[PDB]
């Protein structure tokens, strides 16, 4: 309906993942910053449409699901209802577009928030229109077992400043890492 986003947080080999969780240690305002990005929305009586792939989904702790304020689907071929907690269930990125086109949400949804995995953000990212990559760089190299896709920077433009988004290093358990915002218009 409104806005298309990817939102990603990424180690400095490009690692997202490690056995259903992540590379290093939480990061209680990395965190944060998810939750406030992903939960704002810029019309009144609108909420944000969460959309993620299934293992991304069982990597939430089981308490924060469905992750709240947030409308959440999860994405599969192989489910035949939504997970337990989950709002809806679609078979492919495009149907989930299809779905806010729909009279029943519609009305509702404002932006709509990609969160992972690898492969979902991969087609999002090769999807015709105007989309911007919300990427925390995590500055130091972690062990991974799932990866990012290359950034093609003949695409993508990295903006010099964002609104509400802090430009300076941020550090927490001595680990540095900083915010980016990429956009997209083909
Ligand atoms: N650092 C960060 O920002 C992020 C870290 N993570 C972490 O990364 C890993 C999650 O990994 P990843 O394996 O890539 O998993 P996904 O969450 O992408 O799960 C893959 C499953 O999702 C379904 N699916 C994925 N893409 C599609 C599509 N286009 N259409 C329909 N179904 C699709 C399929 O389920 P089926 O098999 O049922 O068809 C696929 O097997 C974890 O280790 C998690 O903690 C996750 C997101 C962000
Ligand atoms: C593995 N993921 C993907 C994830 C984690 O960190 C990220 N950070 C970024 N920048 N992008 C993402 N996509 C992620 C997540 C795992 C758990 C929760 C979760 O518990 N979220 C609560 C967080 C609340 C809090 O930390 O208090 C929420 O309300 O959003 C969210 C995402």
């Amino acid at each position: 309906v409104g806005s298309l986003n990817c939102i990603v947080a990424v180690s400095q080999n490009m690692g997202i993942g490690k056995n259903g969780d992540l590379p290093w240690p939480p990061l209680r305002n990395e965190s944060r910053y998810f939750q406030r990005m992903t939960t704002t929305s810029s019309v009144e009586g609108k909420q944000n449409l969460v959309i993620m792939g299934k293992k991304t989904w069982f990597s939430i702790p089981e308490k924060n699901r469905p992750l709240k304020g947030r409308i959440n689907l999860v994405l599969s071929r192989e489910l035949k209802e939504p997970p337990q907690g989950a709002h809806f269930l679609s078979r492919s990125l495009d149907d989930a577009l299809k779905l806010t086109e729909q009279p029943e949400l519609a009305n509702k949804v404002d932006m709509v928030w990609i969160v992972g995995g690898s492969s979902v953000y991969k087609e999002a990212m090769n999807h015709p229109g105007h989309l911007k990559l919300f990427v925390t760089r995590i500055m130091q190299d972690f062990e991974s077992d799932t990866f990012f896709p290359e950034i093609d920077l003949e695409k993508y433009k990295l903006l010099p400043e964002y609104p509400g988004v802090l430009s300076d290093v941020q550090e927490e358990k001595g680990i540095k890492y900083k915010f980016e915002v990429y956009e997209k218009n083909d």
